[PDB]
């Protein structure tokens, strides 16, 4: 029946986030978080292998067959780019494919508050975009980087596994290195990045202690560094970074973070109240002198109280404060807002007042 | 006399849990926990090798002869699936085979309380199914996963060594990866699972620090994660997870567990008082705000007191409370209930209270 | 002169425990702990090599010649089984051989108290048989396992280096794996033993931290686990197990031990007062609720006081209490009892009262 080109076109046309191909099921697309099967016969092992192999190079095929795992990205001219993962289950090939649009949407289209636009103007520091899997983090990062590319005459370097969004040069020089092709690893790229005269660097996830140290060094040496974590809040993000280090070296890490941290964004995507589309809920922490002191004084938990009152001055916003605003504008239902609040009793109190 | 197909048929027909093949003994089938020898001549070394090799591929035969060890699963069309272990003792092949039915029983048939069915509706978090060896853990997990498969339109990924229960697609997309064939290892499968757009993940036993960290990460990144441990209670399960980490990092592990933990099930299978069959005894801990606080404040022991009074509100149940109910229903004898109670004095108090 | 078959027959016939073959000495047999030379010419290097090689397979000969060390067991039909060790000294082969009877003696013949028979009825837990080298530990373990084999319909697995006592099936299924032939190592056997549906497992000596963790896991997962240590008392045994772990993880180990421990037996073999044969002296600790609390409370030393008064209720017995009974029945002399008491002044006090 349908070939890979038609399946990916249907994924794009229907606003799906992921296309799933596996044996004994028809192709399925995730729309607004939920899977929907396409009106097609179920695939067999011949189908899944042929469809997934149709978008691989010969080197990628040999590589997938050596490990039964493969991450990759590819483009279909005139349609979209895609991030693919291919694996093996029950002795057969399976694949998942995520849409990466060629055109980056704006801050207001993505539902990002104006403070996120101001983060794109920071000359230096560490900006963290956090949240659960598939919560819009790469899309937010692409919007920020596109703004920098538009407005600055600086050098942007990204290190990606794989490269997702493409950034053609506007006013910046943008260099994008793909792990496994352009560079051997994140570690090898970071070993030479300081000799490449960067101004803005995207390093991906802060996956281990070595990557955290690289990001802290980048942010301390006069660069604007963007990174991601899978944490769910500003406080949880700061604690996660500090606590990976041995107890005797955590004082320095807290001091470094207090100096270089310029923003923490924690995102989630919620189903809209209408039943179509998803809306962004975001917690924003922008450090002020009080928050930087709390970090140095090892009073990280008290940062949440500072965020509750930093709305007008610094554009800060707790997750519950964002859910409150989404509820008053009727963008989400009460069940969705409550089922997502990190503290439902606090959000209840905010409602009853 | 009998061939492997006939021996596995008797295993299934008799409701046994395991078939044992070893030299100088007839085939034996474990029924309700106790071995029963079949009315057959004892096997010799030729018999044990031939019977076990009849259910192996040539690649599996080569690997078994390379290591004198082998785990595997296989199916017999129209009968059942089986998990097998082949080994060598006294210079001869030996084998044990566990039944894996094609049909997944319901919560009611398995003796699982209604709170277990509500765990299958959880959209995120960490659910732990614990207990001793052969206590029904994989069967409970299959029942929960079959319920999710029936009710949700989500992506379920399992990593198994080997794959036991097979889950055909219902309303979910179900991908099942077998270690050693589909994926190199648990570690390699977990290295890529976040790029496979999952909603529900089965990771197997929390074998080491690395697997615990993977399961905690899965649970906090928006997924429903199922895993097993060989601990015997909810409190012992929480302590086991925290205590594997260095002392300075246990605070973060306790904070993570307090956020993501959605359920701990600890099971044991007991012989029925009727003499035929076994009955499930299960301790259920479902975190409420009080328990999550106790985890963060490093007061894990005080969780047991919360479970004693959380029956009506949250469906919680200590093991002794489950044993009490089984005794009231006359499913088990007093000796069996007392002999398996983790605190016989408490169960005695509960019985002679009124 | 005499061949290996005749030397091993003389070892069996004279009730010896070990036969020694080395150059410039006649064959010597250990009877009741003391060596006695046989009335034969001294052996040379040709003799020792020929005698020891007569009981080796070709693979064992190549193996011994590669390492100058070899542990093994073998049987002589109609006579006995034997555990052998072959080594090299002064450029020549030497060998020691221990008798392993085909018929396992009963509890009363071995001098084991009735509480040891009750340990064979335990459904689950950890049972430790401890004592110095050659103190009867394997023989006690074989008697317990034979009782389980007789009375239960369960699965017994032993891991041995090498297999000593053979256990033909009675009511149990008994599988015995020899390290270096049936299984690669203790570690590899223990890696798969939980997938082999065992009920009772013999794991040998708790030689390292990894083996202790395996035994604690077996005893906690619904199995009856038997293991040995070379400790001399119940308290010394418990302390040895806990103290091998780092200080931060000892709380869990004490908690595990308090849950799974079902018995500690510490044996010694003493020469009989008549001058012929040896008699077993044994310290028995069976945990009661008080002892299990002392383990959790890190009050291990106070367990000895509980054993002094647990004779009638739980069948417990300190080593000195056993020596006291052996002295009143005139089984041992005062010098032997005192020369063996771990606290001679306590045994003195028990005598003068
Ligand atoms: N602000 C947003 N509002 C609504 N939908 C969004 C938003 N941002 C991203 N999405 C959609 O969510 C899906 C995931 O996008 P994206 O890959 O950028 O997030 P992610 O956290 O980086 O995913 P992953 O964890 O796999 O790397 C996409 O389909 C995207 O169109
Ligand atoms: N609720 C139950 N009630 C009665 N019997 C059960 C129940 N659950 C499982 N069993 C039976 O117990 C035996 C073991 O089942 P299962 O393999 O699922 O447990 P397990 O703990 O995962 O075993 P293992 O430790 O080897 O992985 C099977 O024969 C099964 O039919
Ligand atoms: N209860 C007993 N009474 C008298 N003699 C015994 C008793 N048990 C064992 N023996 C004898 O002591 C000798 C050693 O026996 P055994 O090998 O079982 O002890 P062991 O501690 O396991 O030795 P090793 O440390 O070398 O492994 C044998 O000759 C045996 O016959
Ligand atoms: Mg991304
Ligand atoms: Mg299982
Ligand atoms: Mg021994």
């Amino acid at each position: 029946m349908a070939n890979m080109h038609q399946l990916l076109t249907e994924l794009v046309n229907r606003g799906g986030s992921d296309l799933h191909l596996t044996t004994n099921s028809p192709p399925q697309i995730r729309i607004d978080g939920k899977l929907l099967p396409l009106d097609m016969p179920p695939l067999n092992a011949v189908d899944t292998k042929q469809l997934c192999y149709s978008i691989l190079t010969e080197q990628q095929k040999h590589k997938f067959e050596e490990n039964n795992e493969l991450d990759l990205s590819f483009g279909i001219k005139g349609l979209s780019r895609f991030r693919g993962n291919v694996f093996v289950q029950r002795g057969a090939v399976a694949g998942v494919f995520r849409v990466i649009p060629y055109k980056i949407l704006s801050f207001e289209e993505l539902g990002l508050p104006p403070v996120v636009r101001e983060l794109a103007e920071k000359p230096r520091g560490l900006v963290l975009v956090t949240g659960p899997t598939g919560s819009g983090k790469s899309t937010t990062l692409a919007a920020i980087i596109d703004k920098i590319n538009t407005d600055r005459h600086e050098h942007i370097v990204t290190v990606e596994d794989p490269i997702e969004y493409l950034h053609p040069h506007k006013s910046c020089v943008v260099n994008q290195r793909e792990v496994g092709a352009d560079t051997k690893s994140f570690k090898n790229a970071l070993k030479y990045i300081l000799r490449q005269d960067p101004d803005v660097v995207l390093v991906g996830e802060l996956r281990d202690l070595e990557t955290i140290e690289a990001a802290l060094t980048l942010a301390e040496t006069g660069h604007l560094c963007f990174a991601t974590l899978h944490t769910n809040s500003a406080v949880q993000t700061i604690n996660r970074i500090v606590d990976v280090f041995p107890s005797y070296q955590q004082p320095q890490v807290r001091a470094q973070l207090s100096f270089v941290l310029e923003g923490v964004l924690s995102q989630t995507l919620l189903p809209k109240a209408s039943g179509t589309g998803r809306v962004l809920a975001i917690e924003v922490m922008v450090p002020n002198p009080a928050i930087r002191n709390l970090i140095r004084e090892d009073k990280i938990h008290q940062i949440y109280s500072q965020m509750q009152v930093g709305q007008e001055k610094f554009g800060m916003m707790t997750m519950n404060q964002c859910l409150y605003g989404l509820l008053q504008k009727r963008h989400i239902t009460m069940d969705v807002g409550m089922g997502r609040s990190p503290d439902p009793d606090e959000l209840k109190q905010m409602l009853t007042s």
